[PDB]
């Protein structure tokens, strides 16, 4: 089985096990603030507290949980202080009170400092009932943007599928010892066992229809999920007084960085960041918004031979068939979610096309590995 | 790689899947100089690109082969020098004579075979450093050593652009750094062994071999001069990743329909450099900015093995942040020798740059300087003690 060092877990996968939902009582006041965004920001008191807080030490946060839960309440803060009430009054200098502990935080885990996908997916939940199953009904995300962004709905059913498609990792090493030991009919079993778990992420991904309502998410959720990389209302970056002298530009919160998605590209030999195109930049750049362990197991898994040219090389139709319905069920999952993305986004923007078309490009790359 | 998914990243050895070479590195060991008889006529071009450039004739020569399949280039060797080959005329067919008459496609004879074989190769269909530097090189005698005088370059653009000596001196710099890849694993396994005296000799030894590879950089004054380099090596290096002269990249037909950019052949491309700057913990590709973002771009460009190394060395501990935790001056100043002679490498290299870029340039911009600085004060602002 695949290495702690990773930290991957047996049930969760690349999400954050049981997050931390409380931060030790000596950073109270950076609490009040995350966990009153939706108050704060329509009142327009928000800029207010952040602007009076005075510079907490990083020192106190002693664990990995309890510095990710940090990292998720300042970069939540954050948002909110560079966009506000989303109506074009941006902050393009963020006060050194908060920005000095959010890059000193930032820069020990390896994060860049901004909101990224492992902050609001992977530690920004909890289960309402620890005895009970990780199911919808018996979650809920730490913290919110505004109310009826319907972010619990968006944050929680991505979480979903990160760990409905976790249960195909543990089949990884499998598939490894499988090619390396010559063993045909475990790795054609292990192939289809990829398959079976990719199809179930699939029905799990229909949820989002019942939690999330496009308005909702177009005109209140996507504003504070944007970043400050080639951003026209940003387009020289935020300032992060006291901790730099130039503004700094960073993408925003991306699924781009889940490496769930990314690991199942690598293993089957999908060659997403091959090409040199825009696509490919795109989901490069985004590793390096991963968990430094996670980035880690991407390199490793890259490092290892591979599947596809294996399969391609045996002339065993069980065996091409098996690697194809493993594509074939990512290729169904991203047409599924570019559906989604066309009700969610591509028709609430024409009532008030890139990530279109970037989303097209990589599943056309999927549908192209197709051995047939 | 199979005990690294389940033990975790534990480089205690250069795993001969890497394809690191005792003797050269990063390089190419003993590249393949003549390719199989079925393809005399890519080899005949190739071969004699300063006549037919110089002549008028090369764009002809390109556009009247029949395309040949890459399945007679059967080692990886044979696939290499073709991609070296295919490369090289690949740059003389969109430059020309380098005056401003480009070609914005490339003709399916000669794209569909370079793109196939980059494709297996995991390279970009443009010529880059593997190429040029790595595998274009022979022995002239091969019970000599690896001396200037017992090596030569497969392949030139111009008569007279001093690409031997570029290439070459180029060569014989990774082949001397080289000789410090072999102490990682003793690095790294000293670390983990908490062996101080160990790490101490090892991190001496690092920077014993780069103080070396210093002086091997100087004999780039005794085959380069300025004017051939700049107003006619220069050319041939360009690439068509925001490009004027190429502004949309370059149509790759019977391949692609749109045309693709790739960025030109750059020593920024060498793994040797990047693995000291990973292994000493300069971020290099930290931080977001343009120097960040060109090197990291550059590692797709390196070959799959030895951009693979680069990562699995990033995945181990922090020799930078083990040094700086035990405060032990021995070990300090063992560090700062490594990171020291990389300071000094590229202080020597601003001054070529200076003397082979910068004044030609003025005889008739500074962006590439100001990466060069930036790069440089990574390393500087690296030093435990000035
Ligand atoms: C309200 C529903 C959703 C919308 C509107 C949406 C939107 C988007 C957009 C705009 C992108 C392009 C990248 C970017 O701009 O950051 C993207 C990428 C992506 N999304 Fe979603 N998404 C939704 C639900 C989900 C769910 C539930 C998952 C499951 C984890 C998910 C997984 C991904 C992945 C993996 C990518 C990266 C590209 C790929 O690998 O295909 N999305 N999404
Ligand atoms: C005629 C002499 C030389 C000139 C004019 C020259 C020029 C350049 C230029 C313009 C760059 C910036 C990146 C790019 O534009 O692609 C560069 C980078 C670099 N060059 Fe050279 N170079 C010379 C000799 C050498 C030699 C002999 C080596 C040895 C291997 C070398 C190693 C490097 C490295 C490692 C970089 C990447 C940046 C760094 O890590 O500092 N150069 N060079
Ligand atoms: O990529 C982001 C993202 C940005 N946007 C967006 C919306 C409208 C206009 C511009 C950007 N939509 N989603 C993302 C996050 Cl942060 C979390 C989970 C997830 C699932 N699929 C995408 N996910
Ligand atoms: O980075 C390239 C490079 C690009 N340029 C250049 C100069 C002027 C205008 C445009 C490009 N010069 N050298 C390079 C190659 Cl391809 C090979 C060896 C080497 C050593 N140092 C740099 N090396």
């Amino acid at each position: 089985t695949i290495s702690k060092e990773y930290h991957i877990d047996e049930e969760v996968g690349f999400a954050l096990p049981n997050p931390q939902e409380n931060l030790p009582d000596f950073y109270n006041d950076w609490m009040f603030i995350a966990k009153h965004l939706p108050d704060l920001i329509e009142s327009g008191q928000l800029r207010e507290r952040v602007e009076k807080l005075n510079m907490l030490s990083i020192d106190h946060l002693t664990d990995h949980k309890s510095q990710r839960l940090a990292r998720l309440v300042l970069g939540c803060i954050t948002m909110a202080y560079v966009w506000g009430k989303g109506h074009g009054d941006v902050r393009k200098v963020l006060p050194r009170n908060i920005a000095v502990p959010y890059c000193q935080l930032s820069k020990k885990l390896e994060l860049p400092p901004i909101l990224v996908y492992a902050d609001c997916v992977l530690a920004n939940w909890k289960k309402k009932d620890p005895n009970k199953p990780l199911t919808y009904e018996n979650m809920d995300v730490l913290f919110s943007f505004r109310d009826g962004d319907c972010s619990k709905g968006f944050f929680l059913v991505s979480l979903l599928v990160e760990i409905a498609a976790a249960s195909a990792i543990k089949v990884i090493p499998t598939v490894f010892k499988a090619m390396q030991m010559q063993e045909r009919d475990t790795l054609l079993k292990a192939l289809l066992e990829i398959a079976s778990c990719l199809e179930k992420a699939l029905q799990v991904f229909h949820q989002i229809h019942d939690h999330v309502n496009p308005k909702a998410f177009f005109s209140v959720l996507r504003i504070y999920l944007s970043g400050w990389k080639g951003n026209p209302q940003l387009s020289d970056g935020l300032v992060y007084e006291g901790f730099w002298e130039d503004p700094k530009e960073f993408a925003g919160g991306s699924a781009g960085q889940s490496s769930v998605f990314q690991c199942f590209d690598v293993l089957l030999g999908i060659q997403q960041t091959a090409g040199g195109g825009h696509a490919a930049q795109f989901l490069q750049d985004m590793r390096r918004y991963m968990p430094p362990a996670h980035r880690n197991f991407l390199c490793s898994l890259e490092s290892n031979p591979s599947v596809r040219e294996f399969v391609l090389s045996k002339g065993d139709a069980g065996l091409r068939e098996a690697y194809d319905a493993c594509v074939k069920a990512l290729v169904s999952l991203r047409s599924y979610h570019l559906q989604i993305v066309t009700k969610y986004i591509l028709i609430p923007a024409s009532q008030q096309t890139d990530l279109m078309n970037f989303l097209k490009t990589v599943r056309s790359t999927t549908e192209k590995s197709l051995l047939k």
